[PDB]
């Protein structure tokens, strides 16, 4: 019943994710996205309720996808014999935040405040659901460029939050912390919040921080833009090389770089329109 259901259409691109295809669900056209993926690529597995063998990311959506959020959520998926196929939310018109960047350039503080803020209430909406992202970068947010509104994608190298150490991760290395790189070991909230450092210098920057691993573990961030003394000191706070000194969400929420942020929409009659 999956081409029964859904109209294919253009590949939007493929990698270690699998390959996304733009679709429309048939029953009242809804824009969809048509990720596939072959079982053999598939490492992680867990269980549903009624407890069959599927993709952990299948697990961690579900597990986010409950009412509305800053997430892409999952709407159906089928196996095949081959692959599994998923179902995600695609809205329209989009770009991806690294796109957006790469032709924008750096973004005004204004813009990068009401988008971080956006990524900040989807990490936390993950984390309040059991869910770590794993990946949090540049190319996994997409736009809604109408509503101004943000939505994280690929949870394909996420886990289940826990309090424990995590020794595996197969997500971005020059978003990776400096305790993974020497001690493969980090634990799931200040990891992200090291990653959220990496994002906000990209928007702000207009590029990433660190390059090598010898620059992670430096952890020396020098700006080439003109940067606020506030949105630098909150940079700065979450590339702390000691997870113990970079902030919590709360913290980072409560910055005074942070005050004041447009609404999503504002923020697209504003910058995007
Ligand atoms: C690197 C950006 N871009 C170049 C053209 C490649 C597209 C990668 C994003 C595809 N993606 C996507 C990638 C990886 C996992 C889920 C995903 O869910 C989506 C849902 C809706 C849309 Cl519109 C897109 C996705």
């Amino acid at each position: 019943p999956l081409e029964s259901q859904y109209q294919v259409g253009p590949l939007l691109g493929s990698g270690g994710f699998g390959s996304v295809y733009s679709g429309i669900r048939v029953s009242d056209n809804l824009p969809v996205a048509i990720k596939h993926v072959e079982k053999d690529r598939i490492s992680d597995w867990g269980e549903l309720p009624n407890g069959t063998r599927v993709p952990m990311e299948v697990v961690l959506l579900k597990k986010v996808s409950s009412g509305f959020s800053g997430v892409i959520r999952l709407l159906d998926w089928f196996e095949r014999p081959d692959s599994f196929v998923l179902i995600l939310e695609r809205p329209e018109p989009v770009q991806d935040l690294f796109d957006f960047i790469t032709e924008r350039g750096a973004l005004q503080e204004e813009l990068a405040r009401s988008f971080f803020w956006q990524v900040l209430e989807a990490v936390r909406h993950c984390h309040n659901c059991g869910v770590l992202h794993r990946d949090i970068k540049d190319e996994n947010i997409l736009i809604d460029l109408n509503r101004g509104e943000l939505k994280l994608i690929d949870f394909g190298s996420g886990a289940l939050l826990k309090d424990t150490v995590y020794t595996d991760f197969d997500g971005t290395r020059v978003y990776s912390p400096p305790e993974w790189i020497r001690y493969h070991r980090y634990h799931g909230r200040s990891a992200a919040v090291w990653s959220l450092g990496i994002l906000l210098y990209d928007m702000v920057c207009g590029d990433i921080p660190f390059e090598h691993d010898e620059e992670i573990i430096r952890g020396q961030v020098f700006f080439r833009q003109r940067v606020s003394s506030e949105c630098q000191h909150l940079i700065r706070w979450c590339l702390a090389l000691r997870p113990s000194d970079r902030p919590t969400f709360e913290e980072i929420q409560n910055h005074p770089w942070m005050q004041d942020v447009l609404l999503p929409q504002e923020t697209a009659e504003i910058h995007l329109h």
